């Protein structure tokens, strides 16, 4: 627990050896921004400190790239918080 993230009640943690990434809320990616919303489901997401995402609710496959901190490419999405369903 060395980093928080949106997810409520997440249990993401910054170590050495848990190779999890952080990430905050992105304005290139808008439309599909909302999904990101997802990611959050929380009462209105506040990017006061939520404005960010850890990729233990990414995909693995959104990580194609070996940037600093900054992975999160078009494809992006937080799939564990897919609310996109047969309405
Ligand atoms: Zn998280």
């Amino acid at each position: 627990m060395v980093q928080s993230c949106s997810a409520y009640g997440c249990k993401n943690r910054y170590d050495k050896d848990k190779p999890v990434s952080f990430h905050k809320f992105p304005l290139t990616r808008p439309s599909l921004c909302k999904e990101w919303e997802a990611a959050v489901r929380r009462k209105n997401f506040k990017p006061t400190k939520y404005s960010s995402i850890c990729s233990e609710h990414f995909t693995p496959d959104c990580f194609k790239r070996e940037c600093n901190n900054k992975l999160l490419k078009e494809n992006a999405v937080p799939t564990i918080f897919l609310e996109l369903v047969p309405r």
